[PDB]
């Protein structure tokens, strides 16, 4: 569905249980039930009027589990419950839905930065692998537009990535496309009109407040107005034609700050703040709780 922005867990001194939703018609937010399991590093996305968190790590005082974990979220009922577990754990996961269906791309599990992608089937609550990405990507910007999957960025172990690829499923394919115009791992990725947006990160030497959009026609990366606020590890989402960027770390504060994009007027303005600053959120759009 669509009507609340929720943000689910996210960082700051460690991982955090925190799943809190905004109301862009009223400026209000409202806390909802704890992950079972705190954790940063995930993406959040919705099937079928649920909520799903995806993956990521547990950075706590007593360790630093990288999650396999699917859990789902009923906003009738405010309560989480586990889903069937990915083949592997994926810190800094990119997620995307094509035809009620979610696909988990890359991430880091210790190490191990991961090329591999899988498919869950929500009604039959199973996993199964399909085509590697041709990279190794964590902190990898997923979105999907025309039921095409589109992975841009993140961080292959040694160099960060401008590098994008599309998965076309028909074919189970991963082919590269134009990459962009900046490196940039723990971007903010997602879709607005015709172009997939790529909206801050880290470049290597500097935390990003550019925004550059991908027409998947014409097969261009053009920036357009930047953020007012340098992110990265943001989240991101899309609701009534405006892309949201909630969070994200600027070199020196961990942000509160949230942006929208008018892509009318090409502006960002400040619409509110969370409860508290945090980077590596998942976020996604579904009705309101109750
Ligand atoms: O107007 C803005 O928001 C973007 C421009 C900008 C902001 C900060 C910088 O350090 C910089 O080189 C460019
Ligand atoms: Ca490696």
């Amino acid at each position: 569905v669509g009507r609340l922005i929720y943000t689910a867990g996210g960082y700051f001194r460690q991982s955090l249980s925190y799943l809190e939703a905004y109301n862009p018609s009223n400026g209000s937010w409202l806390r909802l039930a704890d992950l079972q399991v705190p954790r940063s590093g995930l993406a959040g996305c919705v099937v079928g009027g649920l909520l799903y968190a995806v993956g990521g790590r547990n950075n706590s005082p007593d360790g630093n589990t990288d999650s396999s974990a699917l859990d789902c979220y009923n906003p009738m009922t405010n309560q989480w419950s586990p889903c069937a577990s990915m083949s592997v754990p994926r810190n800094r996961i990119g997620v995307g839905v094509i035809d009620g269906h979610i696909y988990a791309v890359g991430g880091s599990h210790g190490c191990i930065h991961h090329s591999s992608v899988e498919r869950y089937e929500p009604e039959r609550d199973e996993w199964h692998l399909v085509a590697p990405m041709l990279t190794r990507r964590i902190g990898v910007g997923v979105a999907v537009l025309n039921r095409l999957l589109y992975a841009v960025g993140g961080f292959d172990g040694t160099n960060r990535l401008n590098s994008a690829e599309c998965y076309y499923p028909e074919r189970n394919e991963w082919r590269m496309i134009t990459p962009m115009n900046t490196i940039r791992s723990g971007a903010g990725v997602c879709v607005l009109h015709n172009c997939i947006y790529a909206a801050g990160g880290y470049d290597g030497q500097d935390q990003l407040n550019s925004v550059e959009r991908y027409d998947v026609e014409t097969e261009t990366w053009t920036f357009v107005a930047p953020m007012r606020h340098h992110r990265s590890a943001l989240g991101i989402t899309v609701h009534q034609g405006k892309i949201y960027v909630l969070g994200g770390y600027d070199g020196h504060t961990f942000l509160d700050s949230v942006e929208c994009y008018d892509p009318d007027s090409d502006t960002w303005s400040e619409v509110t703040r969370m409860t508290s600053g945090r980077s590596g959120v998942g976020v996604a759009v579904t009705m309101e709780p109750c």
